[PDB]
């Protein structure tokens, strides 16, 4: 039943992803971000190509934190899925994972890695898709940090390339 109703949730929260008020856009992405972390609601989302499109969109525009770390958080559950992989891949999904590599909200920046390190893992086209973006230059800008974690998973995205 948690499929079923998230499934019906779905259109009206892609919707108000859209919305031009901050707050509602805001809302709706904690409200998927929240149906993101439960695998019945993740389905659901993985499903809907218009929804995961709109947390590309909402995700590379927006300038509110909590929203940024919501939109990427959502991508970051989904990558760890086949159907989900894929879906961000056909939605413009690398283009602005790339741009979110320039976050200062660190955990936009691990989000955004570990969602394209988990494509450039397992989704065709992902490897040139990643290249002809810019990718191959902003990861070498992130090997700065000193999070160990975050300089091992950002170097085998280059190892991988
Ligand atoms: C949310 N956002 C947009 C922008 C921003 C605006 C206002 C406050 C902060 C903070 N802290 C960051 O900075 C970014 C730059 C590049 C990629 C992504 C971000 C990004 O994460």
């Amino acid at each position: 039943d948690d499929a079923e109703l998230a499934t019906r949730a779905i259109p009206e929260l892609t919707k108000l992803l859209n919305d031009e008020d901050q707050v509602v856009v805001n809302k709706a992405a904690v409200m998927v971000h929240q149906l993101s972390k439960k695998e019945a609601s993740r389905h659901a989302i993985m499903r809907s190509p218009q929804m995961v499109s709109a947390i590309v969109r909402t995700m590379q525009n927006t300038n509110d934190v909590e929203t940024a770390r919501c939109t990427a958080g959502t991508l970051h559950n989904l990558s760890h899925h086949r159907e989900g992989l894929l879906a961000i891949f056909k939605s413009g999904g690398i283009p602005a994972l790339v741009k979110m590599l320039g976050s200062p909200v660190d955990s936009v920046l691990f989000y955004a890695i570990t969602t394209l390190h988990n494509l450039l893992l397992h989704q065709e086209g992902a490897k040139m898709a990643v290249r002809l973006a810019g990718g191959l230059q902003k990861m070498v800008a992130l090997l700065n940090k000193t999070n160990v974690k975050f300089l091992a998973i950002t170097t085998d995205c280059l190892q991988i390339l």
